[PDB]
């Protein structure tokens, strides 16, 4: 009986053309958001991803779906934040997705009323210093 919240827009501080953030909320687990392939800068990380709902919405957990094919951009250390208004963000948790190739769920112990969620990706798997990529990001209310 859980409701999947509709993501209507988003932003990414780094993306490769054709793999911008909306590719992580198109309902397709094969299509990826992916950070820029030019990953040589010293200040390439962190990479900040923001997901926006239409209105402030109750949220009880989220699921990050990494790419299942290829090792570029599976999230490692992240800071997860939320915003009640879409502008001001509050830290929720530091979550290590561990470069896992499988979905990672984060469950809150209090419902969050959020207009937006934000991921500050401090590290991610892959070639060189790594990347950030996401097949789908999903938010749910019980
Ligand atoms: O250079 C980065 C790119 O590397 C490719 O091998 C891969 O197919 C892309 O998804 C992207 O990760
Ligand atoms: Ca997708």
């Amino acid at each position: 009986g859980d409701i999947k919240i509709k993501i209507v827009s988003g932003t990414a501080s780094s993306f490769q053309s054709g793999s911008n953030i909306e590719k992580s909320f198109d309902g397709d687990y094969s299509t990826l958001y992916h950070s820029s392939w030019s990953n040589g800068a010293s200040n390439y990380f962190p990479i900040t991803l923001t997901y926006n709902f239409e209105t402030v919405t109750d949220v009880d957990y989220l699921i990050y779906h990494p790419r299942n094919n290829g090792n570029n951009g599976r999230f490692k250390e992240t800071e997860i934040q939320y915003s009640a208004d879409g502008h001001t963000f509050t830290k929720l948790i530091d979550k290590d997705f561990q470069g896992s190739a499988t979905a990672g769920k984060v469950t809150f112990d209090q419902t969050i009323q959020a207009k937006s969620f934000r991921f500050i990706v401090k590290s991610g798997s892959g070639d060189g210093q790594g990347f950030a990529s996401c097949a789908e990001m999903e938010f749910f209310a019980k």
